[PDB]
């Protein structure tokens, strides 16, 4: 019922998980970070967009913003009124969730309406004919097994063992790892999978004992069966050399009470920078200032357990969102550059389209959504707004591959994961920074 | 904004090309017999099952019919009428056009909306995937490559050449003759497009000419390309025996003036019997009995070129639909068993999850459509109710293959398409009734 409707030359459609799946109830709680933090972040960028004199100077752009409520049927409802709209709706911001990005970019298709998502990294949604409207400032999943297979390859890792988590995430990326090993003569010892149970991960680590000459293991798993995994190696006192993907990366909760047999872990993580600009926007919103957001009471409610209208207690006027209570959310960047990217495309567009005027022309309210993607947005280069990292994408609509890598070590009497190099096309380490076990 | 909106316990969604693809205009004129006919068949059999006492009891069923214009993205836009409903829509009756009835299929299966087409005949269709929600009474064009291939090979010709029109039809037809004909050993002399001139079909005559060892010539094209090759073919005094799919059928129009080069053909059509009981429903129509339909009165209008409401001539009170101006469209009863195949899906479902009632129960007012199409709509087996012929859905989802061959001949100094067979899984042919050429 919830919704941002904001009025412009040009309205971009936008959906984040603001609630989670709920559970008796369809919606849950508010998501804090990929929810409020993430729409935020749209809005502060149509703000920033609609002050500049040089970006679309005589287009204000709109937005038309809801609730996926982290579920695939309820953001297919939600994205009919982007559909109905045929609201100048231009373009779709979102979603976070690949299966949820699946079914709007299915319906969206339909229509010819352009889609960016600042978060879904599944392997499907680079079908060029099956999504074919659908683009992404994030690189998908597939990458990272590349990014392993030429870790491995750098360190002539030749012998190795790997474990996957079942479903998309797990499956897609191991069977791309597979197939990059395969180009780089790498042997794969033993391939286990994981399902939907603590004897599991046993039988999972039994087997990888099974071939002692694969001293590293290649993993492709969710953060749970990523933890739970390492619970059991550090049971059965098994020390390996783990390569794991950002289902593990640089979580603390991973490794917590199992730092022996983890010990010297190479894992991934997608590199962002946070948008300096965005921490004092997001730090000055509070209930009495942001009426245009209709979720910021219940989030601010929930954020500080305390009621702002009696078992409840009352907020305290002086709370704020601040150093101590807050950490820009780590996709930030890719919001921000969505909504560039989408900005950007219009503006060459409008140049193109509406000779000797900034303003939006005839040729141009009528909308031709199959231009705009193949000819403008697939076509954008530009440096990120608040970076010199430039922001483009591939014939797929998939941004670039850029991950960090970290190992896990043991520095002055503190665990932590350090960061000992960057994949963005070619591997980069400081080898010498590197702990092994 | 024209519909038909008639309420009930359950609702079936309507789309006919009831006006033309317009020019200036997006509609053109009314059509007459792929769109009001077709239309009143589907009318006709809602008033026919309502009124049965043992299929749906205690279950009304209602209707929302609308226009697809005969274009594609008109249609898409009407079925999002379907889509908003979740009016309780089961499921949904057409289109005509298989262009059509694709991007309406793209959109129903995100609702998990069945589809039911009495016309539709794109080998696109069949796909178990991407069209997990579509059925149709009419088999797939597929069949007539089959039908060919088997009688060719009954002849033993097994020296041929191919022609067929550019897009869907005749490519993906002749693509399944060249499959159909590898498999019984026919080897295909030189296989010809046509695109879209004159000039064009004597460089395919001059071609077929070029192998005088393929004295037989299979056809996948449409009716225009049809009449215009036999037109070149009669200028290059070029006599062939044609082996032709229903592009070319048993239409006069095509062989009118070319009747030496074009005897002895071999031609196809799908089998379809008349609903005898829907000639005397439709012919008793009259503008001032059918309110019902908000369409019928242009129909009348344009049918009759007369005005009911001064330089148009007024309607003669006297005008009516009769044998001199009427014939029932040959998909009428395509259009019945479409509707019935949906009425006893739904009621052997309504059996299954309501126990000891008649009535709609909860379980099935919050209709599973995933449900429906896979446990009952595909399993249906039922006699047509108006014909002992069989109505049933492959796993496809497709409708039984039932051709009759045709034989173009002149007996009693009148030229005609002579029945000389038939094809169902089996070819039946009455070998001593055919003329050669
Ligand atoms: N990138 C996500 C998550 C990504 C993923 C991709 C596809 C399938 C499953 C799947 O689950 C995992 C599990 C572990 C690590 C990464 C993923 C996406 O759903 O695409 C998106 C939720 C993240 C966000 O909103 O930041
Ligand atoms: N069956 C049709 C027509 C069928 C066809 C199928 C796919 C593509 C093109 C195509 O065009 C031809 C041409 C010649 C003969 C048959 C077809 C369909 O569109 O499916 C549908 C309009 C017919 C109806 O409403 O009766
Ligand atoms: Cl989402
Ligand atoms: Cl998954
Ligand atoms: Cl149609
Ligand atoms: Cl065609």
């Amino acid at each position: 019922r919830r919704e941002i409707k904001i009025e412009g030359d040009l309205v971009l459609g936008g959906l984040f998980p603001i609630n989670e799946k709920g559970t008796t109830e369809e919606c849950g709680r508010i998501n804090e970070d990929r929810g409020i933090q993430r729409l935020e972040a749209m809005l502060f960028a149509i703000d920033e967009i609609n002050k500049d004199d040089y970006l679309l100077p005589g287009v204000k752009l709109g937005v038309h913003i809801l609730d996926t409520c982290s579920r695939d049927t309820y953001a297919l409802e939600q994205s009919l009124e982007f559909v109905r709209a045929s609201l100048l709706i231009a373009g779709v911001i979102g979603g976070s969730y690949s299966s949820v990005s699946i079914q709007v970019a299915n319906l969206l298709r339909l229509f010819q309406i352009p889609q960016i998502s600042y978060a879904s990294t599944s392997a499907k949604l680079s079908d060029k004919s099956r999504y074919d409207y659908f683009a992404r400032t994030v690189p998908p999943d597939f990458y990272q097994a590349k990014a392993m297979a030429e870790i491995l390859r750098f360190f002539n890792w030749t012998y190795v063992s790997t474990v996957a988590s079942e479903g998309d995430y797990g499956e897609t990326g191991i069977e791309a790892f597979e197939q990059e090993a395969r180009l780089r003569n790498i042997s794969i010892a033993t391939a286990e999978k994981v399902g939907r149970i603590r004897k599991s991960y046993d039988s999972v680590i039994r087997e990888l004992l099974q071939k002692p000459n694969a001293r590293v293991v290649v993993l492709f798993m969710r953060s749970d069966d990523s933890r739970e995994l390492i619970a059991a190696a550090s049971r059965a006192n098994a020390s390996f050399t783990w390569v794991a993907s950002d289902g593990w990366g640089a979580q603390e909760s991973i490794i917590k009470g199992s730092e022996h047999v983890a010990y010297g872990a190479i894992t991934l993580e997608l590199a962002s920078q946070p948008v300096r600009q965005f921490d004092r926007y997001f730090q000055s919103l509070n209930p009495y200032n942001n009426h245009r957001n209709p979720w910021f009471r219940d989030f601010w409610e929930q954020k500080f357990q305390c009621s702002l209208q009696n078992h409840r207690r009352v907020c305290d006027k002086h709370l704020a969102i601040d150093s101590s209570n807050y950490e820009q959310e780590s996709k930030i960047m890719f919001v921000v550059n969505a909504v560039y990217a989408m900005a950007h495309a219009l503006h060459k567009m409008q140049r193109t389209l509406c000779p000797n005027t900034t303003k939006l022309c005839d040729a141009m309210k009528i909308l031709d959504g199959k231009k705009l993607y193949k000819d403008y947005l697939l076509k954008i280069n530009f440096t990120a707004p608040f970076n010199d990292s430039i922001v483009k994408f591939d014939t797929f609509g998939d941004g670039m591959g850029r991950y960090n890598v970290f190992n896990f070590q043991n520095v002055g009497g503190k665990y932590s994961y350090l960061k000992v190099g960057h994949w963005a096309e070619t591997l980069s380490l400081d080898v010498n920074s590197i702990h092994w076990s």
